[PDB]
Formats: C-alpha cells, sequence, structure tokens
C-alpha cells in the first residue's frame, strides 16, 4: 500500500541553528495544516520543541520518556487537529499518518553507518500530492545520495529561497 508519490527536497544546514531557519522560511512559504517532524535523538526534539513554542507553534512532542497514557493522549489530540506540529523521535509514522498532515520533515536523516531505508520509507510514504524535506549537514549527502538510488525517486534541492 506503501509508495513514493510525493515531491521531496533536501537543505543543506550547517548546524540544527540553520535546520530551524530553514523550517522557519518553509512555514512563512506555503500553507500548512499539520506537520510530523523526526528527530534522531530526544536532545534535538526537545530542543526543537522549545524553539518552535518560541515562535508560536503549537507543538506536541512524541519522546521516549512518555508514558503509555501520554502518549495516548498527544497522539489522540494530534490526529483530532487539536495539534498543528508533531515532532517525534518515534522511527514511524504508524498511527499518526492522518489525512491532514501535508508536510513531515526529516530533521535528523535515519542513518552503524548505512541509512535506513525502511525507517525513511514508513516515515515519508503514504498509505493529491504530499511534500517531504530533508535537513541535512553537507557531509550527510553520501547517505541521501544512497537513500535516492534506493528508491529511484529523485530528492531535489533547497536553499534559503523556497519556489513551488
Ligand atoms: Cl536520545
Ligand atoms: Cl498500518
Ligand atoms: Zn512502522
Amino acid at each position: 500500500l506503501t509508495l513514493n508519490n510525493i515531491r521531496q527536497y533536501y537543505v543543506l544546514c550547517e548546524h540544527r541553528k540553520d535546520k530551524y531557519q530553514a523550517l522557519c522560511n518553509i512555514y512563512g512559504s506555503i500553507t500548512i495544516g499539520q506537520a510530523i517532524i523526526f528527530c534522531q535523538t530526544r536532545r534535538n526534539a526537545k530542543w526543537l520543541t522549545v524553539e518552535m513554542i518560541q515562535d508560536g507553534h503549537q507543538v506536541s512532542l512524541l519522546s521516549g520518556e512518555l508514558t503509555v497514557e501520554q502518549r495516548a493522549s498527544i497522539i489522540q489530540r494530534f490526529r483530532d487537529g487539536k495539534e498543528k506540529v508533531l515532532i517525534t523521535t518515534n522511527v514511524c509514522a504508524r498511527g499518526i499518518d492522518v489525512k491532514q498532515v501535508t508536510i513531515v520533515v526529516n530533521f535528523d536523516l535515519p542513518v552503524g553507518e548505512e541509512p535506513d531505508y525502511e525507517t525513511y520509507l514508513h516515515r515519508i510514504g503514504r498509505t493529491k500530492k504530499g511534500l517531504a524535506f530533508n535537513m541535512i549537514e553537507v557531509d550527510e549527502l553520501p547517505s541521501l545520495m544512497k537513500i535516492q538510488d534506493h528508491f529511484n525517486s529523485s530528492i531535489k534541492q533547497l536553499n534559503a529561497e523556497d519556489m513551488d
């Protein structure tokens, strides 16, 4: 059920400060609705939360520190639209990827060394056109190149100047 018939992009970012700056540029560039944002670490997910709260976004955070009931409440609320941005460390979108989500952002590329193809697919593929962004520091390009060869779908490049 699960393919890649969605527009994929990457942005080159020096450090997380630039990743968020870029993410802000996306927000001031197109209509959102709902978005999922995936991070590799608790520390980074937590950080992006604080960042977005300080910019008015209503964010909920799905880290691993949460109890079953806390996870239940976050997820239920995001599904029926009470939150707009869901930041998670979850390796996969299952349960959360409702129809209302237009954007998905890999705030960290799902990476011993090899990139995780099914993680990438579960995050970004769906089960009438999606949008997905990869926030990447210069030297993650080799992995991204592999992710692209693997799926034979091109991941286009953007900068601090969004057009589409
Ligand atoms: Cl962590
Ligand atoms: Cl399913
Ligand atoms: Zn999954």
